[PDB]
């Protein structure tokens, strides 16, 4: 009957292509991704948005907080210009779930 | 792990109410119906593809019993709310609606 | 493109037709659904778990533990009695999360 | 509330890690992801057997249905030796949506 497709978008990236965001470990390359994800995409995917939570979780695991820093800033940015409520919605869960793992 | 709660909108409705033939979470007069869609399109921020394809599926169902009357009124409630809708994800969920519906009827 | 369809189970039986599991409250009711959902059903469906969880807590909610007892005794019988590795796995994980409601 | 993870096996190996199933080209390694994911998995997940389906029509497109015999062979072989229903209903899906792609 009809369906819906849900393509990963960071599984696609990764596809095409320690700590690393669909493959990229250099702040230039994962800021590039993050672009593309949030101005490319209308809607974002749990999966992604849970892949991006595991990105930054594995940031404080190996304990590079400045790069963390300058991820969740730059997510802020981009994701709070968005005029579209799922990518604030977005950011809030992204944002909350690390606030949990950092007052650990 | 961390995770996000995907629930249903027409499953609650119809909880709540619930069920009286075609109906969309229960509702199977226009007025009842209009309303559970009212409530949808204005409360969730998010569609999700469950609520999606059960209103695909009433719809399907209105085709099926020849109510191309209810049907009408179903699809022009939602032209007129989903349409007019600032969030993109409303605007791609109507086209979804639509293009499905298009398909059987042009069968 | 290709695509699988997850029909739930208690979706269909409550449209078919206060703590209630697919409309039906009485514990002979819903003993009926459970036994049709885990003899007639393949494979469970993730939502249809979930479905049995919020019914179970929700009687955690009204403190009617006699009936949960009930329920959750009926479900290990028949869902451990199963040879498909599925509806095992589906009892651990409605038991270990109403033991977490009950924990509390 | 409570919740179930739904972890890609595919998408961790190719973490771990044209036509390939979780970057693996080489028949060897494909068998080798396909007889960890069949003995090791108890309960296939709808991405993975997608993304089986995925790798068998992306073989079609290149033509190399020699592969394709092979791969469809070692997991009917694998899948159907399985003592679990869903891997059995797993195989069908996969074979059943490659067949559409091979009457094209
Ligand atoms: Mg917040
Ligand atoms: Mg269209
Ligand atoms: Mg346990
Ligand atoms: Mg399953
Ligand atoms: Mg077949
Ligand atoms: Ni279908
Ligand atoms: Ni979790
Ligand atoms: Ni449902
Ligand atoms: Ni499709
Ligand atoms: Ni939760
Ligand atoms: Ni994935």
């Amino acid at each position: 009957g009809p369906h819906m497709h849900k393509k990963s978008f960071f599984d696609k990236k990764r596809s095409e292509r320690a700590s690393n965001l669909a493959g990229a470990v250099e702040f230039n390359d994962v800021k590039t991704l993050l672009r593309e994800w949030i101005t490319t995409i209308s809607d974002p995917m749990e999966e992604d948005i849970l892949q991006v939570v595991k990105y930054c979780t594995d940031l404080i695991e190996e304990k590079d907080l400045e790069k963390l820093d300058l991820v969740i800033k730059y997510m802020k940015r981009l994701m709070q210009q968005s005029v579209e409520s799922v990518w604030n919605m977005a950011f809030d869960f992204i944002l909350d779930n690390v606030q949990v793992v950092l007052q650990q």
